[PDB]
């Protein structure tokens, strides 16, 4: 559902920087028998951003087929034009995902009444549950609570992925929208403490190594174990920071490639590959949460 | 060349949101008349990002033909992926444009490795000299002057567009770079502070509606007579700011229309109209400058 | 004790900038009647800065005496000179007082190692309870939860207040800390979050004008009693917000004033008098809290 | 004068801590010959934190004593209440100095109009020059250039030593102010841009040690010569930027042990010696310079 331990997951590609549907069906497999709640396909970890309109339309269905509704597929959909954001939107209109995870437009920073017209109309013309996305480091522009509020009547918008790692959010949030409202943390270092604080779960980039743990974390939390949920968390810290030691995906498409869950660890430009000591760095932590 | 005033130009567009010939035809005119340097074709100014390629195309051809030799045109090339980076530039590579302006990749964050990967595959793809631009605030990534010492070696990349409004920069990269390299600001408010340290010219918004202020300024400056430079700049100052009060190009679209050079101030989502209170603050920054 | 609503309180002063004994009579009483289960005397909010140690000591002094064993005192006894610090903790040392809040030196920004170092010698000084201060935008200077995890060893350092509004920090500083160690929120405007994250209490500004409040939103958010806590804190937040509409504590002050708890709002330069708007804000403010 | 370059003397102290008379003579004297317009004594390098105001008195009046007229020396008097600066500024009153550096209220955060009231309440009270002093990430706080204008018409303020290294700075105050204000760079690693744009000198710390080159470069940049100032200033800048990759004055005082140019590097807590790892990126950096 848009609770618990809800993966980004990476697109794994083969030497060519193609989709490799051989390293996707194991993903997808991993996800369902290690309890993962959802899978956010070609979302930022999935490299959305060097993947056309068409690949990634590929990619969503061919997830969608393996998973074979033994798992939920939530399709990334965010643009910075919103007629792109309502085209994009419209291809998977009957598709089969439950909802689509609709970042702020990047780059060309526009106002909260921008903001609100861009997922207003985006809205309107699905019948998906819609995600807002709020991550001001890689966009350049910041939703606010209040705007949230605004936006949360719209029927069709549901929650919020908030990755600012600004915990005060969570309550400020809370207070405007219903109960009804999903929030999701976007940071897997502080997404413990954001559920403590209210939140409902993870859109995570941890869980594409650690799915296992970070199911069981979530469920404690969410059962209020929270010191239980606690020592799952201390184990899989190194793993939360120095996955992102380098331009996130690169740190967790190589310790996918390490651990043997894809076949390669092919990125497109500009992400590149790991440097040796970024590789030394992600197998310690590997090492520190027992996967390696 | 790509020395003085140059103008990062509005795109002009009709009630229905379409690119607007008669405004544009205008716009060049003016600038012909006003002695701006260059033309950057659809930039982030000339909302790139709610333009689709085959548009984005066909407004930098209409310029070049509307410009009919009068004034060089520089277009807007930037893509945070290389492949459509790579690809948006080979459909200029004859069309008459005398440079690229190509932004740093955004939203995905690359390394300064990636950043020197990306650039260097376009500049190996392409006969046109490559402007590099950065700008922190809009694409969550920051070229540092060592990666410009690295990208300028290549024969191809002739200089760099620098918006982060940190002048120390300015010497940091001049003392990195060949002396034909050129520095030019991307921060109207301190451009002529920019100048005054070694820089060479400005990639302007203020220059849409005081082009002929602009001009002067950067001439005075270029020869050293820094003092009567800066009271053109505080005239200007206003406006500087202003045309910031909200979204770019939010403010100098709609200056436009209050001068009578463009026909209507409309925008693309996620571009919203000009607040009433926005006109106020914009109107008595053109009075100032004595526009209006 | 060192959990609960702790009042970082005002130092009340005549007309001529000296304590005024009657208000802070008064004051006491209010605090004592109200619920509040310590007082932090001569602490930012009570004008240490421009109260010289002879003035600091007798104001202590005389609030112990009003005191008169009814509520606990915690004395301020931060400076930036190791030697000061030690000095100004050794005129309490058989005072009365509980314990000290001693601030992480300001200005001059010493590192971790010499953070260590300053705290160390102060409590090698005394055998009274030390409570650490770390409020970076005040100091310049941010004590990092791995020196707080080397400080805590130390005997006589019993906890500390956290002013930086970060909130993954009550978390970090546990795992490194005992369950002794006591964590309290140095921010009213996140207080309640910090509590529900495992902070034990608050030293607060806001309880200066609503103790009553502050005290009962504490118990119960001690009792797992969040929901109702959060009915508080709503009532309160514009409060925790407008307190700082100018420079804490000129609008304590001010409130103080109106509320008729001291006789004068005076205060010490370079503190001002609130200004008319602020005057008009921090009244709705009240207002709104339900004591206007 | 208040041009050129301005010496942040360190207060070389013996193993004892206490200030060391034969060490400063010789510091003294290097400043003489090596043409250092003037001294800054008892400022934020020369440890005023951890000095009793006596012992200020007396390094600053042993300073006059030992240049002996040879140079002119200038005092730290900063504090963060208006009245102990006012008391500190008249001890000095006809000791012989020619101004005083007086910096923002620490700690406490005044507003403009506080900073205002407290400058202002300085200048009134002494018939020596004032130059504000404004350093935000050490205070807490920020100086506008606007306050800046309004006290800059109070006859006796008479210049500023702006330490933000924010360079845009530079011309926003020399625009609010008179031709004959003086304008003084706070951050070595700037200062040849901030003279540059308009600057008359520099308060440095790496005068300490480059005296003589410090003393050239500014002159060159004085005479407009700014392109043989920057040949020194890349010799001076690892200096500039590694006499601050420990607290300063830490570097800085074990540079001048190293030099032989005083007995000691001991400074007093919260200062800790240097490490090991300091020592030699300083070293390195004094080789750079060609200093040993
Ligand atoms: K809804
Ligand atoms: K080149
Ligand atoms: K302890
Ligand atoms: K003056």
């Amino acid at each position: 559902m848009f609770t618990g331990s809800i993966v980004a997951i990476v697109t794994p590609m083969d030497e060519k920087g193609n989709v490799c549907r051989a390293s996707l069906k194991k993903l997808i497999d991993y996800h369902v028998a290690s309890g993962t709640s959802a899978i956010v396909s070609v979302g930022t970890t999935g490299e959305s951003a060097t993947l056309n309109h068409d690949e990634h339309a590929d990619v969503v269905m061919m997830t969608l087929d393996l998973a074979d509704g033994r798992i939920p597929v939530i399709a990334g959909t965010g643009a910075n034009a919103t007629a792109e954001a309502i085209s994009l939107t419209q291809r998977f209109n009957d598709s089969g995902i439950v909802g689509c995870l609709t970042v702020t437009p990047y780059y060309n920073r526009p106002s909260q009444e921008g903001l609100y017209q861009h997922f207003k109309a985006i809205a309107e013309h699905t019948d998906l549950p819609q995600i807002l996305y709020n991550v001001p480091s890689r966009t350049g522009c910041d939703l606010l609570p209040e705007t949230v509020g605004r936006l949360a009547k719209v029927k069709n918008i549901i929650g919020i992925k908030e990755a600012t790692g600004n915990l005060t959010r969570v309550n400020q949030i809370k207070e405007l929208v219903s109960d009804d409202f999903v929030l999701l943390s976007g940071d897997d270092a502080s997404a413990l403490d954001f559920m403590q604080l209210g939140g409902h779960g993870v859109i995570s980039v941890t869980a594409n190594v650690a799915a296992r743990d970070m199911a069981q974390m979530c469920k404690l939390a969410a059962e209020g174990h929270f010191a239980e949920a606690r020592v799952i968390n201390q184990r899989l810290m190194p793993l939360h920071n120095k996955l992102f030691v380098e331009p996130n995906p690169i740190p967790v498409k190589w310790a996918c490639k390490e651990l043997g869950l894809v076949a390669t660890d092919t990125l497109r430009l500009p992400m590149t590959p790991i440097t040796d000591s970024g590789r030394e760095t992600v197998r310690a932590a590997l090492k520190h949460a027992g996967l390696l």
